[PDB]
């Protein structure tokens, strides 16, 4: 995909631009939009470091595809935290090009 595949390639670097403020911001808006039930709330909330909570929240963005994850990456461009200015095709481009063969390497 897209944002999951952003989230697939740089995940620590998110992890490490982010924090568990963004990451709490992200499911307190998740639960309020019922996009996570409490019993998988908890389980991405018992974690003893917030490096693996974002962890285990990635896990959950796989399952959902292009909806879990495109908030994550809304959430930090509402941050404005500079780290991670190359962004996907988040619908936040100003105009889309045909987005075939736009070539990837990590």
């Amino acid at each position: 995909g897209i944002a999951q595949q952003w989230i697939q390639s740089k995940r620590e670097d998110i992890v490490n631009q982010m924090t568990e403020a963004c990451l709490n911001q992200s499911l307190d808006a998740l639960l309020s939009r019922d996009l996570i039930m409490k019993e998988d709330y908890e389980l991405v909330s018992t974690k003893p470091t917030r490096t693996s909570k974002v962890r285990q929240l990635l896990d959950t963005t796989d399952i959902q595809g292009e909806e879990f994850a495109k908030v994550i990456v809304q959430k930090l461009k509402d941050n404005k935290q500079m780290g991670l200015q190359p962004y996907p095709e988040i619908l936040v481009v100003s105009r889309s090009p045909s987005l075939n063969l736009l070539q990837n390497k990590s």
